[PDB]
């Protein structure tokens, strides 16, 4: 579990919208893992605007940030789970740390800002769904 709230905006993943986020739909994307709802509340998350390969994520399932160091954005191959059949996921980038089902959702910063968010992982590996891209989010 976990959000990215900015302005009248709501990030969540995909597969963890509720009724609530589909009844205020604003943009998803199934091969992103992304859906975007809107928000009665004004959101104060800063995104960031950058091409850092460096940054903290979010565990949960450690209660605990990490360091890492993490791919650039890109199509990567994920196995069949109860939400998605096997697909190649686009935009999303790997790094080497601990993740479970329960992680999704956990942020991802840098200096600049928030990232993206907790979205595969597995094998002492984590995938995290890039939104700086979304430049639509801040206006
Ligand atoms: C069950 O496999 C895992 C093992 C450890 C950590 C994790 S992150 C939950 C996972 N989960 C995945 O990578 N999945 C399942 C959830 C949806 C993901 C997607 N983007 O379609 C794919
Ligand atoms: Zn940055």
């Amino acid at each position: 579990s976990g959000a990215i709230y900015v302005g009248n905006y709501r990030v969540v993943n995909r597969h963890l919208a509720t009724h609530n986020d589909w009844a205020n739909l604003v943009w998803e994307d199934s091969s992103r893992d992304l859906l975007v709802s809107s928000t009665t509340a004004q959101g104060c998350d800063t995104i960031a605007r950058c091409d850092c390969q460096t940054g903290v994520y979010y565990c949960s399932s450690r209660r605990k940030h990490y360091p890492v160091s993490f791919s650039k954005p890109s199509l990567i191959f994920v196995e069949a789970s109860e939400y998605y059949p096997a697909r190649y996921q686009s935009h999303l980038m790997l790094a080497v740390g601990h993740s479970e089902p329960g992680d999704c959702g956990g942020i991802l910063r840098c200096q600049h800002g928030v990232v993206g968010i907790v979205s595969t992982g597995g094998n002492g590996l984590v995938g995290f769904a890039d939104v700086r891209d979304l430049l639509w989010l801040d206006e």
